[PDB]
């Protein structure tokens, strides 16, 4: 069993999507229809940051170690940044229609991101300089990206049916997933030091060690359409089932439990865990807060 609370956001049908939480306790969400980033503090103050570029399709975000928020503008071909001063800088990608998507901090503190349509991994510095690494197979659709325990970046190749690894020097290794045409999407680092990902078509959670060894676990609800995944406490992983309106949990003897979301077309997207609470973005201008026990 489990407890759920909600946070209302609603300037209208804003398309809440990506979510993260500061160690300050602040939650940040992107809102792709409203074209904005919102943060809510624990005392409930909300700040909405309209993007300078209209119809930018803001997708994913991350908080860097120095506290700034970085994000991808999927339709506007840009990486954005909200500085500590609350000012937004954007940086335009060198090739057009790159469709940046996933975003994460790397081992030396640069910001790394996938280009879905550009078929590249990007890298940007403090000072806005961009470096990019072309993927070997065309039409790979690199999607989510995370830092692995090996201090390499790991990402899903949604249409090449593989997990890629890229080191700080740009060396790429692709591990083919054993479930054909499985559609990997979310990936994250587990506390077991492997990477864990979701297969949207496969209806599986996957695990890949930093040496490339892949195991899979069948999600009980058919057509669950999992999307994002995050580590929990211990060896727990938590994931969103957009298709089934549930929150999934991999706990433990690699059992998958599911917790149905009491509400309507929640269509959960992003997910984050803060040591006690599972936070997730929901389509209907809300954020969910889930807790066990
Ligand atoms: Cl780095």
């Amino acid at each position: 069993e489990f407890k759920l609370q909600e946070l209302n956001l609603t300037n209208q049908d804003t398309g809440p999507y990506g979510i993260t939480v500061s160690d300050k306790g602040k939650v940040w969400i992107t809102q792709h229809k409203a074209n904005m980033i919102s943060c809510i503090n624990l005392d409930g103050k909300i700040t909405e940051y309209p993007l300078p570029t209209p119809d930018a399709k803001v997708m994913c975000l991350t908080i860097s170690s120095d506290g700034e928020v970085w994000f991808t503008e999927n339709a506007a071909n840009k990486i954005g940044r909200i500085t500590k001063k609350g000012i937004i800088k954007e940086y335009t990608l060198p090739n057009p229609d790159s469709a940046p998507y996933g975003i994460t901090e790397g081992p030396n503190g640069d910001i790394w991101f996938t280009e879905m349509n550009g078929n590249r991994i990007g890298r940007i510095t403090d000072d806005g300089k961009i470096r990019e690494y072309e993927l070997p197979n065309k039409g790979s659709y690199p999607s989510f990206i995370t830092l692995g325990s090996d201090n390499a970046l790991w990402f899903t190749e949604n249409q090449n049916n593989a997990i890629g690894r890229i080191t700080e020097s740009g060396d790429i290794t692709e591990f083919k997933i054993p479930t054909p045409a499985s559609g990997p999407v979310g990936i994250t680092k587990g506390n077991d030091d492997a990477l864990w990902f979701v297969e949207i078509i496969g209806n599986k959670i996957g695990r890949i060690t930093t040496s490339g060894e892949i195991t899979e676990f069948k999600i009980p609800t058919p057509n669950a359409r999992p999307h994002a995944i995050t580590a929990g406490a211990g060896i727990d992983l938590w994931f969103t089932e957009w298709g089934a309106n549930k929150i999934g949990r991999l706990t433990s003897n690699n059992i998958i439990e599911e917790y149905p979301i009491q509400i309507k077309s929640a269509e959960p997207h992003g997910i984050c865990f803060d040591g006690e609470t599972i936070w997730f973005a929901m389509e209907c201008d809300k954020i969910g807060k889930l807790t066990l026990i």
